């Protein structure tokens, strides 16, 4: 059945950004028959990453996951047909458990783990301001494979299209739930994959990010979507 | 005498970050004498930031600082002369706990703090891409008033040029201890200043913002730097 990962990066229980991300969760729910994991820092424990980037990428290793809800949520995601990420833009950036969760799971960076999944991030500022985060949110997830079906960028100053918003959100996700939109990756990805592809190729046969290509058969492919469609 | 406050904000103790920050910090002792307060997550406790805007913008009420180490961390600031935050760079962000700092000093970001004292920024990023880092933490500490004296980023790359950056900015450091370079606004802080004065102007007259700019006179100066001239 279609399942939905949600995380709402707030640690204010007053938030705003969960108030909307919840009354997305809402009206998703009740237009459609989906399987939605809520989850956010008040019902699940995400240390802050402490990872080192030789042992994460040279040897895949772990050491916080196993400590707290790491191991279920990357579960979850792996296991999710659409994520959607939620964040207050406080300080012209995402919050600090929003950036959290994105270091957490650094260590899929360069496996492209998230293919054929469908992102939609919103992102709500109380002040506005000109902020980059929608494009933040956007690099860092489609990088890491998925398609960005939507984003959602809401501010106080114009909170009275909120829910507009997030009904087009809805009607966007409901196109993948009735399969009118299939995974189809962007030139920004396509350049990504050449380029670690070239990189990879040249690591220890003992590497871990180089194993992980070899097993996932990612090398033999031509593109990253005729990967995914081909072998995955 | 002079005094330094240093705030490194890393998780790994092996953290390349820490260590240049270390090396900037032995630099500047060995040929300078000043009072340097250094901080990280290891030796310092900072709960991630949990304020809500209406609650600390209008009433000054933050739950936290008298909690952990946000206090006494908020005094060091406060009577430093040279600041110096320095953070990894992974994912093309800051990192969590650097990100951290800047939302538990969020109550501060229309109150101009910070006039006065010169800050030194530095990023390290382990890998060769694009980010900007060093623009979006000058972004911030200018907006609370400081002067960005220099700002260093260092790259691991084929040229290895970290140690004559961090000289660089021990040079930049020591103009300001030995007093032959004093405060100075920018156009973009004083068109902040100017910005900020016409909204909190209209503000409640009990609102907490806007009593801070009557009781320190910030309503009758011509700008933010006559302000500081006249006032401090």
């Amino acid at each position: 059945m279609n399942k939905i990962f949600i995380y709402a990066g707030v640690r204010n229980h007053n938030s705003k950004t969960l108030e909307y991300t919840k009354r997305l969760s809402s009206i998703i729910s009740s237009r459609n028959n989906v399987d939605i994991s809520f989850r956010t820092p008040f019902n699940s424990e995400l240390e802050i990453s402490n990872s080192d980037s030789e042992e994460l990428f040279k040897k895949g290793i772990d050491r916080q996951s196993n400590a707290d809800d790491g191991g279920v949520i990357k579960k979850e995601l792996l296991e999710s047909d659409i994520i959607i990420i939620s964040s207050p833009v406080y300080l012209q950036n995402v919050s600090v458990d929003t950036k959290n969760f994105i270091e957490r799971i650094g260590g899929w960076s360069h496996l492209f783990r998230l293919a054929g999944k469908f992102v939609v991030t919103l992102d709500v500022a109380e002040s506005n301001g000109s902020d980059n985060v929608s494009e933040y949110l956007r690099d860092i997830f489609s990088y890491m494979g998925g398609q960005i079906l939507h984003q959602v960028s809401i501010t106080n100053s114009l909170k009275d299209i909120a829910e507009a918003q997030l009904m087009e959100a809805t009607y966007k996700i409901e196109d993948v739930l009735e399969g009118k939109i299939k995974y189809k990756t962007t030139d920004y990805q396509e350049r990504a994959y050449q380029t670690l592809k070239l990189i990879l190729e040249n690591y220890d046969s003992e590497h871990f990010e180089k194993m992980y290509w070899e097993k996932k058969r990612l090398f033999e492919a031509n593109s990253l979507e005729e990967w995914y469609y081909v072998e995955n």
